[PDB]
């Protein structure tokens, strides 16, 4: 299942031989390959080695991201996490996270599960100077890839009007995964001109009313929310806008089936706690209730009508821009290896010489369940 | 864990000794007691022995109910289940199901999991002549207990204006669980004056438009739906109204947490498929969307405000009528044994000599989760 080359590295990191065998047999560790370079992916956590960790050799170990906790009640979430101590407040940007690292002579870009993204790996030179990795070869740039032409999302921040952008939110050490303190990370982003998430400033519990006002502005601006970080990066909590919760449901309800457990319920919960904390009542409350009902039902009913004839599969269209047509071929191979059903729908050359690729992503499992129910399949609750 | 008396009975029914041991160790079979009579309850299925089966001796075996499948698309659900053959259409009544049987010299009433209900056991003589069991001691009357003064629900059919009522929907053999054909069951209900679910008539696929019209009438009348049965009772499918799905969410959203998996999602799904099948559009669609958003959010936000001070637990009030105060004491003991937190809030003697008991049922686990989130606990998605 997994080479003794990689199991030897795990042994030297202190994993037990029995744990390695269980991980190997259960598919918790798997081998992958990018441009001929073999590496190990952690599909499950292995003690200190978080899910999404990748191992190329004894030194080139890129730790997966911790799961960052969210609060649904902002004022008490702050009181619990930070008491009255100060914390940085940054934008939560709605994209996909990436880790950028120098591996051998190559700059590689990893998505959350530890896959090398051929698209982002080709594009990352458009956003980050490679000087950073000449000076800090053992550091990992951590950021959100976000915009309207994304390979993995169909939404994004309003201020990215075309293509896609990188937004730094952390700088971590290889092997240990240790985060730089906020201030040092921000100094490095300045020094190397690395685009950053917006840092709104330094706040504390006493400024809760300014933070509510910020959330209200972000909601009207169709932005995702905030991430709250102690200066030493040891305490991190996120809080998202009602816009983010409502729009997530709208996008998801087109598919409905085969989504992460609790996808819709969690966002209904976050909406209810926002309405409760902000004391929203009267007509304003009614507009949220109407919006929630609309985004749950309208996209879902439309897909039912789509599938009800019997030909089509539920689908999402998206576009990306690539420098080389060869990258588009590599993404098709990459999607096929990820067990996604995605094909090229259109291609256009742009006036700057980039290729704009339109992909169509279809959802056969959600389609099957939706169609079986339409066709009268009977099931127990 | 479980007496050799009962394991001997299971052996004679053909269960394997190893299966019995696994069931015993896992708590899939447990012993219970009512008025000094010991019996075995099946918390898990055991081959042919469905969950909720109870065993008192070699003969007094009362089979649990099959899980009756539902369709979410009525016309195609009928086409799939029945093709163009006729089927009976009965009312689905929103209550709790019961099995009534003669055990020794006693008439006992069992709820779905196989518990003897002390309330319904005391009350059942108000609805069914015990003559039936003099003539058919080996038959089980199966019905819904429904009304505004219910120990287990806080909703019910509109035409039960006070107290609670029994509605027969099946007659089954002891030990085998075999259902009588519809016509024989209806003849017996007539002969013994047993109150029945409304039988709307005999229908087929060709009458789908009359069935949609029926569903529309039932929805406006705040009734639950229909159950479709082949005359031989071998094919049974249910279909519920949009009213039932919306009101279920409204009731459930007061608690929200600690409910059956998929409770809300399943009812959102049923609403979407009704809107799609009936081609509901425009203002009519908007009113369903507004209703769905309101029943998800309003009861939930109200409970958050309730718990936000820190004293109260989420609660439901209900009333029942009993002939004897002693029955009220037995229900408290019964609730305590079921791991419910329910106490007596009020008592009133009625002009007919019955006692009206007001109980308060509280939800400590849902309360705890709701309050932790309000108080700022941070969690991953
Ligand atoms: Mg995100
Ligand atoms: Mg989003
Ligand atoms: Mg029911
Ligand atoms: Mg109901």
């Amino acid at each position: 299942m997994v080479s003794s080359y990689f199991k030897g590295i795990l042994l030297n990191l202190g994993l037990d031989e029995e744990r390695i065998e269980v991980l190997e047999n259960k598919g918790g560790i798997v081998e992958d390959e990018f441009e001929g370079m073999r590496y190990l992916r952690l599909k499950d956590s292995a003690r200190s080695l978080r899910r999404g960790t990748v191992v190329f050799d004894e030194h080139n170990i890129i730790l997966g991201f911790p799961h960052i906790k969210r609060v649904v009640q902002l004022e008490n979430g702050i009181r619990r996490a930070f008491k009255r101590k100060p914390f940085y407040v940054e934008e939560k940007v709605d994209g996909y996270n990436v880790r950028v690292a120098k591996i051998g002579e190559k700059i590689l870009v990893f998505t959350r599960g530890g896959f090398v993204c051929p698209f982002t790996t080709e594009r990352i030179e458009d956003f980050i100077t490679l000087d950073f990795f000449k000076d800090y070869p053992n550091m990992v740039l951590c950021g959100e890839m976000a915009g309207p032409e994304s390979p993995y999302l169909v939404e994004g921040p309003p201020y990215v009007k075309e293509d896609i952008q990188f937004f730094l939110f952390d700088i971590q050490e290889k092997k240990t995964g240790r985060s730089l303190p906020v201030e040092e990370r921000l100094k490095l982003a300045e020094e190397y001109g690395i685009p950053s998430v917006e840092v709104f400033g330094l706040y504390d519990l006493s400024r809760i009313d300014e933070l509510h006002a910020l959330i209200d502005r972000l909601t009207k601006e169709k932005r995702e929310g905030i991430v709250m970080k102690s200066p030493d990066m040891k305490k991190i909590v996120g809080y998202v806008t009602p816009y983010a919760n409502i729009n997530d449901i709208k996008i998801g309800a087109r598919i409905f089936f085969d989504l992460p457990h609790g996808y819709f319920m969690q966002r209904i919960k976050r909406l209810a706690f926002y309405l409760a904390e902000r004391k929203i009542r009267g007509e304003e409350f009614d507009e949220y209730a109407r919006a929630l009902g609309k985004v749950l039902l309208e996209p879902f009913v439309e897909s039912i009508w789509d599938i009800s004839s019997g030909d089509d599969e539920i689908a999402e269209l998206f576009t990306v821009r690539v420098k080389k047509l060869e990258t588009a071929h590599k993404m098709v191979t990459h999607f096929e290896r990820l067990r996604l059903k995605i094909h090229i729908d259109d291609i256009e050359v742009l006036d700057n010489g980039y290729w704009r690729i339109t992909f169509k992503r279809v959802y056969p499992d959600a389609t099957k369940e939706m169609r079986e129910l339409w066709n009268g399949h009977a099931f127990v609750d």
